């Protein structure tokens, strides 16, 4: 477990960090399509709803590989695995990109080719919880410690990838200037059908209603929960240990209350209070 790597103001994970380097060559495509998020944000629950609209539905292509090989990470370079620059030379357009990048990092490339950018927000509660699990069974982050060490560093934005109130606001921000479809979470979770539908008309595509349901039925958390080739089961236990927590752990908006406590709850209220002030960002912290 190796210790975080500050870069321009950002907490990174020491292999995230030396990444950096190569990724300064990369060359965007005007047809690639970016999806940016905060770290256990449903990263890999839009990656899978996106392959299977540029796959047309069609479950045994989306089966080819695991969705980390069909839709490369920007950033990785895990010990013993392609890099994810490496992995994006050999990806046939038009891409689909994964990334947790800050705009501060993100490849200039990217915003310069006006790349279409996907981006999804979960309310902060669930994303502590979630990131807390995560840090516990990844081996790759620093040792979290407990959960009230975690969370408050997690307020501090002294976590990998850094301060989630400031990479939800810049994107945010960002989305005026920038073709950035916002989603979140939790309206996903309500309405699946409806946030797809959103998406298909974002890329400019169409879809057979029977199929569209189809879909809704495969992004569900109890089906993406089985499938081996989206519940990242398939890296080494050296990566990811889901014997202390699974990849896919609830799947459910509202889990937070069971692990704040009242306490860390009245601190986090007020805290969010004060950095949330003048934004008009909304989350919902239940359904
Ligand atoms: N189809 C799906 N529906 C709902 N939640 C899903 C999902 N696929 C993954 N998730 C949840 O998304 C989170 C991980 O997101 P990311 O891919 O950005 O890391 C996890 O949250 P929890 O651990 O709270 O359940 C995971 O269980
Ligand atoms: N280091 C293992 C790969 C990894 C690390 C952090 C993340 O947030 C993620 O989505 C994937």
């Amino acid at each position: 477990r190796p210790p975080l790597e500050y870069v321009k103001g950002v907490p990174l994970i020491k292999y995230f960090a030396e990444a950096l380097g190569p990724l300064q060559s990369f060359q965007a495509r005007p047809d690639d399509l970016l999806i940016n998020t905060y770290p256990k944000s449903g990263t890999t629950w839009v990656s899978q709803i996106l392959d299977m609209i540029y796959q047309g539905g069609d479950l045994e292509k989306c089966n080819r590989a695991p969705i980390y090989v069909r839709v490369p990470f920007l950033e990785v370079n895990d010990p013993g695995e392609p890099s994810g620059l490496e992995t994006l030379k050999d990806t046939p357009p038009p891409r689909l990109i994964k990334s947790h990048l800050p705009l501060a990092l993100l490849p200039q490339t990217l915003l310069d080719q006006k790349v279409k950018v996907v981006y999804v927000a979960r309310n902060p509660k669930d994303v502590a919880v979630s990131y807390y699990h995560f840090h516990r069974m990844e081996k790759a982050h620093p040792e979290p410690g407990t959960w009230d060490s975690f969370l408050e560093k997690f307020m501090a934005g002294e976590v990998s990838y850094g301060s989630w109130y400031q990479h939800v606001q810049e994107w945010w921000e960002l989305s005026r200037t920038h073709p950035v479809l916002y989603l979140f979470y939790e309206d996903m979770k309500e309405n699946p059908k409806r946030e797809i539908q959103k998406i298909l008309e974002f890329v400019g595509r169409s879809l057979p209603e029977e199929t569209m349901d189809f879909m809704v039925q495969h992004t569900s958390f109890k089906e993406m929960k089985k499938n081996p080739m989206t519940n990242y089961t398939t890296v080494p236990q050296e990566l990811m240990d889901h014997s202390i927590s699974p990849f896919m752990r609830k799947g459910m908006a509202g889990d937070w209350k069971t692990t704040f406590t009242v306490a860390q709850n009245e601190r986090f209220d007020a805290d969010y209070a004060e950095k949330m002030a003048g934004c008009s960002l909304s989350f919902r912290s239940e359904l």
